[PDB]
């Protein structure tokens, strides 16, 4: 089961690409063995050209790769921005990968430069992660039909490249929405630890956050409804249900932002935990360090420990190692 954080040094049109192998050995040595790494495409390519690849950029990634190796940490690769697609509004995309015919060829012009980059790299140490936090299938934006020829098609284009290959497909609904018609070979599928809002985007600046309540848990608040644990457990168990058919689960994204109060914080984990150590569910906290991360998550009401440099939220990082 993949227990661990995502790294963001990939994350950004201003990132700088170089990741920490500091953060491989201190997760790896709380007993963690699992990284995400949200890549923008934008970072290796063009915004008026989605098929520029600039090759050196990936002597980067080549570098987290050999440190999963190192490490015994499981490394997925993931696009959070592509041509055509991304929830990060840093960049607003001109075009829609999920009805247009270029896009999707660029799309897959990148997965394949990937898959080829790294077909010598067995999946025990290496997923792909073919696209961030679909939206919900709207069929004037995205049908599910639209999300699952294309995720299908890519799937093929990278394995005829590399046939075994393990792919991680997120959830429609923003990672939430398990998808029913995916029943490939060798994937898992990727929900979220997001729910409730009220608590883990309460004061964000990049959702429309005002009008959240207050936080508390239970009994927090998510576009409309209350939520409470065994909510949390109903709604996790609709996700173990694709098991039935073959496909593994796991929590690509989940924690809350660095304005909520430290108490309800650490209620609403243990709970969220709980129920994934139950149903037998990996998940990866947001961040390592930063505001969703157990490490330099600048919280007003935290005791924080030295970490060589860094300030360690341990009560967090504890219930992350016994769950
Ligand atoms: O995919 C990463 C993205 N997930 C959605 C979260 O709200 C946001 O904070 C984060 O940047």
């Amino acid at each position: 089961r993949w227990r661990g954080f995502n790294l963001l040094e990939a994350f950004s049109i201003k990132s700088t690409g170089n990741f920490k192998e500091e953060d491989f050995l201190w997760m790896a040595q709380w007993d963690f063995n699992f990284v995400r790494i949200p890549m923008c495409h934008l970072l290796w390519s063009d915004r008026g050209n989605p098929f520029i690849i600039r090759e050196d950029f990936f002597e980067k990634i080549d570098r987290v790769i050999f440190w999963g190796e190192k490490y015994g940490i499981h490394i997925c690769i993931s696009l959070h921005r592509a041509p055509g697609y991304s929830v990060n509004k840093e960049v607003e995309e001109k075009t829609n990968l999920w009805k247009d015919e270029t896009a999707q060829e660029a799309f897959i012009h990148h997965w394949s430069f990937i898959a080829r980059r790294y077909k010598g790299i067995s999946s025990t140490h290496l997923s792909f992660n073919l696209i961030n936090e679909p939206p919900f299938p709207d069929p004037q934006i995205m049908s599910v039909e639209d999300h699952n020829s294309l995720i299908k098609r890519t799937i093929t284009e990278i394995r005829k490249i590399d046939p075994e290959r393990l792919i991680i497909i997120d959830g429609l609904g923003y990672g939430n929405i398990p998808v029913d018609d995916l029943t490939i070979e060798n994937t898992v599928q990727s929900c979220r630890g997001y729910i409730p809002f009220s608590v883990t985007h309460y004061k964000a600046e990049w959702v429309d956050s005002k009008d959240f309540p207050v936080p508390e848990w239970p009994n927090g608040w998510h576009f409309g409804e209350y939520w409470n644990r065994e909510k949390l457990l109903e709604h996790y168990l609709t996700w173990i249900k694709l098991r039935q058919k073959g496909i593994e689960v796991f929590c690509g994204e989940m924690g809350a932002y660095n304005k909520t109060p430290h108490d309800v914080v650490l209620k609403w984990l243990e709970d969220l935990l709980e129920i994934f150590k139950t149903l037998n569910i990996g998940f990866a906290l947001w961040n390592f360090r930063g505001p969703f991360g157990i490490l330099d998550s600048e919280r007003k009401d935290v005791e924080y420990e030295e970490w060589y440099g860094h300030k360690l939220d341990r009560k967090m990082l504890e219930l992350l190692r016994k769950y």
